[PDB]
């Protein structure tokens, strides 16, 4: 399916099964795919599940310009909208933990029955003058300098990190090229861009005005998005939320422990 | 081209040439693309060639629901009245063997001139229990099972038996990797639900209702569509039905055993 | 973005940025995204960039019929009139030369302020009988043979002397797996009819119509595209023509000298 943003952009989603919906925002350089079987899993068990390619990913249209959270966070609304879903409960991964965020932050709660952020940016990624602890912003310039260089390389040497297959998680061959394949449909412009935007929006502000059930999901083995200043953070940020750390799990984690999370979102939707 | 299927799912589609038309439809974990050949084959030689993404496949959406055999074969039927076709010869390989019987039974044959069946699941492939010979149903289910954990490495790993490289046959990397690719374009719901619809689905009453001329094609050293259980059989269920058996050709005979098939074609068309 | 040209043919194509318009024309199995560097590089520099999915290539429609040069500058033509471009700058390399020399020579140059050659087949890529230092066409015929038995070995073969790692140069395996990934997307019938337009089609005649500045480069180790009967003859044919050759660089130039192209199109541009 697809549905025309505000600036034109035309955003690919899935809309599967019938019930309570699911709303899942996927993380960098990857596509709705990644959800698929988080997707499957619930709506074979009474849910209805949506996933959209980001704006520049997967199947959706590449523009130029509209590549920050408070667009990422209006395609969001403009979705919700289209399909007037009510009592969504949405599910951020990585980068995508910032654009559920943004939603709520932009346009209130009044739609939304809980959040869930897995692996997520959220609260703040990058360096700031007052969080000397977040990932130093020349770490980002350095992916864009690599991206501009040679993109197609950077996403198969970014494989091993995301899936913590250098610290002894097992991820076959198969998923790596699921993996490169995706990423490779993405648009260039859009994967550099996404950069700029994860490494230095601050959702400090977007985390006082989450009034809603939420979950908080990370891997402490997580090379790419650090749990210490993120996951643990936004935890605590939030008011009520509760916090799930898996044991060694990698950034790629809804791959390496998918039954224990598929199993964790059903619980936290059965609440 | 495309069109969009009662139900609202957008169908990828290739209308190819002028003259009789010929409608391709594929087999299971592959799309449009496996027919490249014979339509090229077969275009430059006087015939209109039609070949479809089934939904949830290749370039079509994924819908949901509808992933069974009676939409398979009324999507057909939705594409031969969106182009008009008469005199049509349909030609299914593998499980798509089973949406051109189903379009038949359902439809009647009025705007069909021919059938072509190729290493197709017709007309059972599961057991039943007048059918103990068919496949047992625990081996679907195990194909199930490993699509559910990791459907890119089963893919992977299903190239060697479907081309039958672990018995002799020769099939470059360029293919193995074009399979994969095109597999990986597909639903991971459509892949599965594939698995339940040609297991369990019973084609033996859509073999009576068989009333045009029809050549049956397997290749007897198939190791994921039995030869002696469904070709065969579905050769002396049909009336008037012609057998061709390929010596020791493999399941994926369109790529090993091109050049006889094309011509196999022509002459069937040509009769 | 796409655009629907006279014959029904859905053209997949990016518009990025805005100012000056510069429009880009690919090679032979390749895509718009081959372009996809020098788009942001300009684009990132006030410029407008376009650059289309060839009619049966990438995400654009694959029709049986139009593949040839005529349709591609008819293609070219419907794009720049639907988005209303003036001054335009069109780029295009290898066997997308012919089609916006092509452009020029049945449209005029009203539209168009300057044309860049990119290791492209013009004036003329194969033997004729005033022209026995063009290629044999047995050499295209073979092409046209082994694409029609397997078209993705083919490919994947064809990244060594297309990058010219069989000689000296050094490219990613993300670069030649991302290449064979857009390359399968095409049709196979626009990959085969497209040689036999390379292979055939002169454009000397065209070149006398290019009434516009004008540079051509070339790499003098292009294996694919010999630089000394085609970049070096439309420097001479074409009036005022600036000729740079690259020392050493193979065919697949935008890649291996990526910021050298960059940079001179940007000067080409702000001459
Ligand atoms: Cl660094
Ligand atoms: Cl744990
Ligand atoms: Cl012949
Ligand atoms: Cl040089
Ligand atoms: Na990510
Ligand atoms: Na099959
Ligand atoms: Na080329």
């Amino acid at each position: 399916s697809t549905f025309v943003a505000k600036d034109g952009t035309q955003i690919y989603f899935k809309d599967w099964g019938s019930g309570k919906p699911v709303l899942f925002s996927h993380g960098w350089i990857l596509d709705a795919d990644m959800w698929e079987y988080q997707m499957e899993y619930l709506s074979s068990r009474g849910y209805r599940t949506i996933a959209f390619d980001r704006r520049g990913f997967g199947r959706s249209d590449q523009p130029w310009t509209g590549n920050d959270y408070d667009t990422f966070a209006d395609d969001i609304a403009q979705l919700i909208e289209h399909l007037d879903l009510k009592e969504v409960t949405l599910v951020g991964f990585s980068m995508g933990g910032g654009d559920v965020a943004r939603y709520i932050a932009r346009h209130g709660s009044a739609r939304v029955a809980g959040l869930v952020l897995l692996g997520a940016v959220t609260p703040l990624f990058g360096q700031k003058p007052d969080y000397p602890q977040g990932v130093p912003l020349d770490v980002f310039a350095r992916f864009k300098t690599e991206l501009l260089k040679d993109r197609a390389q950077f996403i198969s040497d970014f494989n091993a990190p995301f899936y913590g297959i250098n610290k002894g998680q097992v991820v076959s061959q198969g998923v790596q090229t699921q993996t490169l394949q995706i990423a490779l449909l993405a648009s260039l412009k859009a994967t550099v861009d996404c950069v700029t935007a994860f490494a230095e929006t601050d959702f400090r502000p977007d985390m006082a005005k989450i009034d809603v059930p939420t979950l908080v999901i990370h891997g402490d083995g997580d090379q790419i998005v650090p749990f210490e200043t993120t996951g643990k953070v936004a935890a605590e940020l939030i008011k009520g939320a509760e916090l799930k750390v898996y044991k060694d799990a990698p950034h790629g984690f809804a791959v390496t422990h998918a039954q224990q999370l598929n199993e964790d979102l059903l619980a936290f939707l059965k609440r």
